[PDB]
């Protein structure tokens, strides 16, 4: 406790003096507790505190219990992490004029989903769960095995005691959100936005995406939860900068791990000896994973061009350093 105490007697500050509408919000200036108060004017602001009867103390708490349940050490994987994308899912909502297009479910949904989708983050990949037989591994099939793992400490925390921000839902309410909520999170395993982008691509290349059709209505929020998951590659230079050191950080300690527990060497993206790759590194993956689902957001609502236009910036900063 304590940390409660602090936070639920706090006054939440208005979403214009948090900046959490702005695409280029920065984390980094702010302590636990600001973050903390920053997701509460999430949801306030997103009309789902009232419209779903959640008590002030009880939101406070599932979100401390969901920060806390986030690695601090593992370098990227963290709360921050949980939680820029979280804002970014508020600002495109908001500044990217998404909300409109949304249920109230799929928005309650997908801010729960955006806060809880890297839930105890082992700082390695699905590879190296398989790779080193971890037990989720094998309880999983070795499908988005993080995801689910992510997915069932969701419900932990949403049915612990004194957490249950959903516990105002009807019975139909409730199942129609949980189903999302699984959705978004197995969504943010980027296997499943590979194996499932080609669809939304093409979709919006004849045009005939439709948000009015429940499949492509579930396919466009797989594309936005990865869109907010990416999002620091579409933040101002020195913002990215410091994010891309924090997942080289992690990235590396992975391929330690490989060299000692696989006894491999690891590939260029895990391979601290050969961190000189970076910059090549990162064009490619600009490329090749994140400009064209910042292009396909921006068709969909114009008003999201500023993460298309901030990634195509950084790909012009890490092409000048490969160069
Ligand atoms: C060694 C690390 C360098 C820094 O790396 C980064 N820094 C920041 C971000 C971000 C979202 O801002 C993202 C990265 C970053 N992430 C990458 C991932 C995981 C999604 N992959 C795998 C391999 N590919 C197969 C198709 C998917 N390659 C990546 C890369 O090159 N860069
Ligand atoms: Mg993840
Ligand atoms: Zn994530």
């Amino acid at each position: 406790t304590r940390e409660l105490q602090s936070l639920a007697a706090a006054v939440v500050p208005s979403a214009q003096t948090l900046k959490i509408t702005d695409f280029s919000f920065s984390d980094f200036e702010l302590s636990d507790l600001e973050t903390a108060l920053c997701t509460i004017r999430m949801f306030t602001d997103l009309n789902l505190v009232q419209n779903f009867q959640m008590k002030h103390e009880v939101l406070c708490r599932w979100i401390l219990s969901v920060k806390k349940n986030y690695r601090k050490n593992v370098a990227y994987h963290n709360w921050r992490h949980a939680f820029n994308t979280a804002q970014c899912m508020f600002a495109a909502l908001k500044a990217g004029k998404i909300q409109n297009k949304l249920t109230d479910l799929e928005i309650l949904a997908l801010l729960i989903a955006a806060l809880s989708h890297d839930l105890d983050h082992p700082g390695v990949s699905n590879q190296f769960l398989i790779n080193t037989n971890s037990e989720l591994a094998l309880m999983y099939n070795d499908e988005s095995v993080l995801e689910h793992h992510h997915f069932d400490q969701c419900l932990m925390i949403l049915n612990s005691p004194g957490n249950q921000i959903l516990s105002g839902l009807s019975i139909e309410e409730y199942k129609t959100t949980l189903k999302i909520i699984k959705q978004a999170i197995l969504a943010t395993d980027l296997a499943l936005y590979i194996k499932r982008r080609g669809e939304f691509f093409e979709l919006i290349r004849k045009n005939q995406f439709n948000l009015e059709d429940p499949h492509e209505k579930e396919l466009f929020l797989a594309m936005l939860m990865t869109a907010c998951d990416l999002s620091a590659i579409t933040k101002p230079w020195p913002i990215q900068q410091r994010i891309a050191e924090l997942v080289a950080t992690e990235f590396f300690d992975q391929g330690d791990r490989e060299r000692k527990e696989l006894n491999i060497e690891p590939t260029d993206l895990m391979n601290r000896e050969k961190k000189n790759k970076i910059p090549s590194m990162q064009v490619g993956f600009i490329d090749a994973i994140c400009l064209q689902l910042y292009e396909a957001l921006t068709h969909v609502s114009e008003d999201c061009f500023p993460l298309l236009d901030g990634c195509r910036k950084n790909r012009q900063k890490w092409q000048a350093l490969a160069e």
